[PDB]
């Protein structure tokens, strides 16, 4: 009923934003060498890339 | 025996011949917000997760 028109083109909450509406309707997360399937793994993940280069 | 993509690990370097690896066998590289199907897009992805915060 609401679609998210993106948060504004590619940032931290960009991603953070855009992988928690994928689990928000149910359904995977595909990034770097990793496949988030819950919030579990999805807030592991953000903690992850904004400190992994 | 490669059974598993690189066992249960991903390194820096071994990520860079992994993602050339995937472009020459005809794969591409599902990141963060990103999909690398050319290796132009693979020295951006590269230069980019290095510099990413």
């Amino acid at each position: 009923s609401g679609l998210v028109p993106r948060g504004s083109h590619m940032d931290l909450e960009e991603l953070e934003e855009d992988l928690k509406q994928a689990l928000r309707e149910g359904r995977k997360v595909n990034i770097l060498g990793i496949e988030v399937t819950t919030e579990e793994q999805a807030r592991r993940l953000i903690e992850f890339l904004r400190r992994f280069i």
